């Protein structure tokens, strides 16, 4: 059950949605909010990363 498998299968659906009644702009919301979140979810991975730097420069000040 992995993650950003399951966000990019979401993603599919949202597009599916949008493809078949792309005049309705609540979809096309959607999908946006849907590619956003994934995106965001990236952001998540080196943010960990960027705390993990501010960690140590703490450490390093004592
Ligand atoms: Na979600």
């Amino acid at each position: 059950d992995d993650g950003t498998q399951t966000l990019q299968g979401e993603l599919t659906l949202a597009l599916d949605k949008l493809a078949k009644n792309p005049s309705n702009p609540q979809l096309l919301a959607e999908y946006q909010s849907k590619l956003s979140e994934y995106t965001l979810y990236r952001n998540a991975q080196s943010n960990t990363v960027k705390v993990i730097k501010d960690v140590d420069a703490a450490i390093l000040e004592h």
